[PDB]
Order: structure tokens, then sequence, then C-alpha cells
């Protein structure tokens, strides 16, 4: 599934989908979903429990920063759909 890449651990393509060119600050809850994503590529893709941590951070952000969500969230589908696809990995071992 191509979804897979944006969680591969080199892969920058969500975290610059939720840059501020016009140097707009990003939201605590932003920022804590940026944090994650790279957590979980840290490990090179191995924890459910930061794969779940990630999933709780884009519901928290879509949720508490709705401007910022619709107007930042464009590969938010796409990366959940990654999200979905390695949990299937690691659920199957
Ligand atoms: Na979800």
């Amino acid at each position: 599934h191509p979804s897979m890449r944006l969680l591969e651990p080199n892969n920058d393509e969500f975290v610059r989908s939720v840059a501020s060119p016009r140097l707009h600050h990003s939201s605590e809850a932003l920022r804590e979903v940026k944090h994650d994503v790279r957590q979980f590529q840290a490990s090179g893709d191995r924890s459910l429990q930061q794969l779940r941590d990630l999933e709780v951070a884009l519901n928290h952000w879509e949720a508490s920063q709705p401007r910022e969500f619709a107007k930042r969230g464009g590969m938010v589908a796409e990366l959940r759909t990654a999200i979905d696809a390695y949990k299937q990995q690691l659920h199957e071992q």
C-alpha cells in the first residue's frame, strides 16, 4: 500500500504538508502530532503503542483546532490509511 511511504522512517511528506510557509505558529496539538510521527519513525515503525498515540493525537488535533486542521490537514486521510496498514503488519508480527 503506497500510503505506507508516509511513515517510512526517512519520509518527511506528512510533516512538510502541515508546514506554514506564511510562518503561522503550529498549535500544541499539531506539534504533538508531528512529534508522534517522528517517534514512530525513530524505531523503524516497530511500536504499536507509539502508532496508537499518533492516531489519538490526530483525533485530538481534529477535535481541538478545527480551522488549523481544515487548513493543514490535506494528508491526514492518507496518514490514517498508513497507520491502519502498519497496524495490520504489526498485528501479523
Ligand atoms: Na482514525
